[PDB]
């Protein structure tokens, strides 16, 4: 029996007995991630070269997230990757909920048509005051829907919330997600590690062992092999995938990470262990960071359990 | 002016003087490409999900020789075939036949086909050489002796790149008309570029020389930059953002692997054809990949390949290593 | 603010406080009515041709919505153009409500690429009996919902309710349904009179009276423009949009006309009357008959209110 | 073989020993028509309706105009859009006069009727500098025409010496697929087409050959009748199922009311080269000489036996 993305977050809401904001919510999100979609994969590109005798895509990306967010009329407070402080949608439209996104992941990596994405957390206002900055500030533990839509070879929508993570393709022959993988689990163990060894020489000392029996198995395993696409959504995908670990790790210059707490790492530590996966900091889980500003970094190490947990491990050696 | 593939191969055919044979094949593999990357993208997936019931189902990489074959036979413009998914070079019927000998891989990029990474398609295109009945044997040229190459990228959008005597040029698919768009004409390679790309989990097995090398990118002895990392996986992204960022990309002969892993006829060829037609390198560390005169179509070939300096710089280390 | 049917489907569902299964129904139906779009418009046209070297348009129209409408868990009796008798849904699947459709209509006009559509009637079902065809013997006064889908130079959903009509066209590019019509209303009189004047020789004779008229006005005024596409979904969005009128009479070799009371005239008359418009058989509203076959035909003149009210003066001049 | 309109084209050319300039022609207008298809059926129409926070007349008309000047294969365009005739500027000059209505039957594009593209395409004859005169030609001097429909499906028809052959746009890959090959009329049809809302301004000749479609003097069956409206959509028809497709004149357009040189010219090309036939009453629609380039004429075209009937009819009326 065929499901779209609809259909089963329609019918979710119908078992939790929502009012319907949330639904709404998702239903506007799926809008404009198809939209996304379409301009990311450049229709009416021909327009911009004269085929007839303006908007980067990161703007515009953000313009449709923002724009059907706040006509769902279901959301206060808006946190984007693009935006310096946090937007308060007006009264006349404000529901309960708070979304923190990346409208277009990979920013190195538009320009040589790598895999983009869009990431997205959703939280829920937990004040009776009129809403602010301060409201975004919560633990990804507060998280009650994130995923994103991955657009690769093919756009695919990827969807945690609490009866797990199910990832739906986009048919672009009618506009529609189409359900293709029900609460999918990660694997206890992976074969890839992923990370930008360009900052080897920066590494922190666990990072450096850890990189090390990947390439050199104590236990005479074979070898792990390395992928690195340079945006988070397309190695993170991959990693729910096929399994294994992707980090990117504190540096020197990025001593917090370089990767957003709010609208990065929640939102892939919140679909990682909703899959049975883990997501760390390498000194607490992603998600139960405190955050005190909106754009903070966090280091993360994410993946299957086995591949996380050996990571610890040589943390925890090194203190 | 806008131009569109079309009307550029045209174009060049007729300054060129051609028949129209060459443009026939270009056009055919063009409108292959756009069948392709439709596929890829996953274009009536709720049919075989179910959305109208239990009433194609064929693998992408089958689907994708499956279009690049009937194409190029059906242009009239090709005599022999060579695809990495047949061990033997396919013959043109006589009614059918060309001069052009055409070696492609239909659907480059196979382990990222799951996980929704960036594949393409890769080919490069021969003149028949010898008067003798077409067969495998006229496929075995140097690139040298390449007519036109090329790749179609299927990443966040789809990218004809068309390497040619006139250099190379960049066309953008409009999903919404079925049009190549030319986007970027006569590129040029950065001269030296701050990204390396490879396969690190095969360090144990590394060549002595691709292991110093890709310690000076890391540790630089120069007191400059560190070079950035990446690794798609997928051969045709790689190359194309080694093209468009500049840097190396690097699958070399190992421990293990004595010839690499990547085929010299429709892989690394083609790929050594656009990177030089752009002011680009690409050796096996031995020789210019273009130069290997090929024994066998499927043979595998040791590829570096990038901006010159970058380059360059593994060269001098490789003949540090002898 | 952008509305999408989507989202105005779920909107209308919260105020009228339902469960969410006649938005379920309408979210099946919508997705649906994209699929037969894309097979209208010949999408993958190229592999039926062999380029990488069966299933008539009617019957893979009908798949969708069967499957589509079965899928949704929100129907027990379907009776669509295509079948012989009435679908009954496996128990499994069954929810409250009866969708009458023509999955393809205008089948005539498929082979010269002339406008086609899809209509639907949806009613409650109204007994607690083991569900059957009769509880599609129904009067259109009973329906809840109704519409019909244009596959013309565009594609556009237009949908009747207790709110009104609205017309929503169909983005391509994403799959959208784009509210751009609101609470459409009908003019009061039109200027174009649709019917196949190729029957005038058996032509009841209150329509070659009314005919007449419209030709060769007694007045001083205009004649009336002629249409006729041949669809009836074509013929009455014209209607609907421009005003005038539209006859699918009966004559003495068809007293009851041709076109099916369930789900052609029924979801057209009531489409009409939420626009201000009418529609009658002659002898009575079309919405008033209540049917006793699923297949029954029915006489059908429908438009702006003063050219129905006019052609009924003729009618009753004949009796 | 799988056969697509590019193929076609340039297969065709190279048959002709062409230089290729009327196959860039062919290539350009092409492109411009899946354009125009993409438009009109309102892909992006979100944006104009604020998802993110030009008249379908004048974008099909710019996309027409600017593929053909960069084609470098016309020198004098004539569309129904523009007052006078454009003259290429002489850096992109070829041997080539397109006249085209960019989007037939757009006059009633709010109820979403069949719309469409209609060109004819002329060598240019004069050796003087490139005028409006150059494109008054008669229809006989055509060497490609056809339309393209934007009906429930995308379809472009071409007519060339070689006879008409249609081609399907496959819309998933942006695809012109060739799908009726030399294509013929029927001989006979059973469908006649004409807005009866002018029968009281019918010359006795029309009046009477449609008193024969209705009420045919020998028993046999009726015609039915189909009038979408747009004349591309009527005129296909026609051409797919057999029968007559009439808009003859009446008071308000005592010339007729369709354009001679690119809704006539190229509508009766598509015809003839198909088995079919098309005339003013007078003469073959193709053999009329125009004198301004947006004049009118009355066109009745379709099976040969049936526009043959009437014009029995229209001899019996002198
Ligand atoms: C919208 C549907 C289902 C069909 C007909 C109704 C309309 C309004 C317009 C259709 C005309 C048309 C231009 C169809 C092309 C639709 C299409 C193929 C959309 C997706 O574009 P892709 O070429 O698939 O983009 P990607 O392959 O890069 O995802
Ligand atoms: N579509 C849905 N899928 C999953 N959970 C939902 C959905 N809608 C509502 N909920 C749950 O119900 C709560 C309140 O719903 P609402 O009234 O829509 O805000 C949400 O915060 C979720 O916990
Ligand atoms: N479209 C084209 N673009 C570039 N070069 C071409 C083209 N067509 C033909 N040529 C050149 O002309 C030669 C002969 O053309 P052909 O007659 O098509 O075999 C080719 O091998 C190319 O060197
Ligand atoms: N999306 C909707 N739009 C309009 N009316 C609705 C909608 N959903 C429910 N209703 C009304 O509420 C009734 C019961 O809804 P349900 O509980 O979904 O069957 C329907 O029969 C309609 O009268
Ligand atoms: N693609 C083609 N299809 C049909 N006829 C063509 C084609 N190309 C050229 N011709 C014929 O050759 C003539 C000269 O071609 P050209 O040199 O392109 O102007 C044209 O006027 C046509 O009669
Ligand atoms: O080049 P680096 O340092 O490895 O950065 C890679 C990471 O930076 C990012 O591009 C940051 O996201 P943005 O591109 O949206 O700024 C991630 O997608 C990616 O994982
Ligand atoms: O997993 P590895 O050893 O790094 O191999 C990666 C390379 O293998 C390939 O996948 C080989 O191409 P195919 O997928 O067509 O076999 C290249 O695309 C890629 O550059
Ligand atoms: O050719 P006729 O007798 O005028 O019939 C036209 C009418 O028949 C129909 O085609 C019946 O619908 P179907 O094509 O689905 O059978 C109507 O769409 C149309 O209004
Ligand atoms: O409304 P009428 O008088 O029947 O005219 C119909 C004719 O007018 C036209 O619409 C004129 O063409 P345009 O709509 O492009 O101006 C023809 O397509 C059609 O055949
Ligand atoms: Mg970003
Ligand atoms: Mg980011
Ligand atoms: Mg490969
Ligand atoms: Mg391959
Ligand atoms: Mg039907
Ligand atoms: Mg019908
Ligand atoms: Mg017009
Ligand atoms: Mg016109």
């Amino acid at each position: 029996d065929v499901n779209t993305l609809t259909r089963f977050v329609m019918e979710e809401g119908r078992k939790a007995r929502g009012t319907g904001e949330l639904t709404q919510l998702l239903n506007s999100l799926c809008t404009a991630v198809k939209a996304i979609s379409s301009a990311v994969r450049k229709a009416g590109i021909a327009h911009l070269y004269g085929i007839a005798g303006v908007k980067k895509l990161d703007v515009l990306s953000n313009d449709l997230v923002m724009n059907m967010l706040k006509s769902s009329f279901a959301t206060c407070v808006l946190v984007s990757e693009e935006d310096k402080h946090a937007i308060i949608v007006e009264p006349e439209k404000r529901g309960k909920y708070v979304v923190c996104f990346d409208p277009l992941d990979g920013s190195s990596n538009i320009d040589c048509l790598v895999s983009v994405g869009t990431i997205f957390g959703i939280y829920r206002k937990k004040s009776t005051d009129e809403p602010s900055e301060k409201d975004a500030l919560q633990p990804g533990r507060n998280l009650v829907a994130a995923g994103y839509a991955l657009y690769g070879s093919a756009t695919m929508l990827v969807l945690a919330m609490d009866c797990g993570v199910n990832c739906f393709m986009l048919d672009p022959a009618i506009g529609e997600f189409i359900l293709v993988d029900k609460d999918v689990k990660i694997k206890k163990k992976g074969k890839i590690y992923s990370l930008n060894e360009g900052y080897a020489r920066d590494f922190d000392p666990a990072v450096t062992e850890y990189i090390q029996r990947k390439k050199f198995p104590p236990d005479n395993s074979a070898p792990y092999g390395a992928r690195y696409v340079g945006s988070m959504v397309a190695d993170v995908h991959r990693t729910l995938v096929y399994g294994g670990i992707f980090l990117y790790p504190a540096n020197k210059k990025s001593p917090n990470g370089k990767l957003r707490l709010l609208y990065e790492c929640n939102p892939m530590a919140y679909v990682m262990e909703k899959a049975g996966g883990m997501a760390t900091t390498g000194k607490e889980a992603v998600l139960d960071v405190i955050p005190t500003d909106i754009h903070q970094r966090a280091p993360v190490i994410l993946g299957s359990p086995d591949d996380v947990l050996e990571f610890l491990k040589v943390y925890e050696k090194h203190s």
